[PDB]
């Protein structure tokens, strides 16, 4: 019944946006989440 949970295998959600996106963007220095969490302190 959940739906919209998490993001599929090869992709991770950006937080509490519903969207998911490719690890290939993440942490690539690039604006794409919205709110920068996928950049936030990548490490
Ligand atoms: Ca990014």
């Amino acid at each position: 019944g959940s739906q919209d949970v998490k993001c599929s295998l090869g992709y991770f959600p950006c937080g509490n946006i519903t969207k998911c996106l490719p690890q290939l963007l993440h942490c690539n220095g690039v604006d794409d989440c919205g709110n920068q969490a996928d950049e936030d302190n990548c490490g």
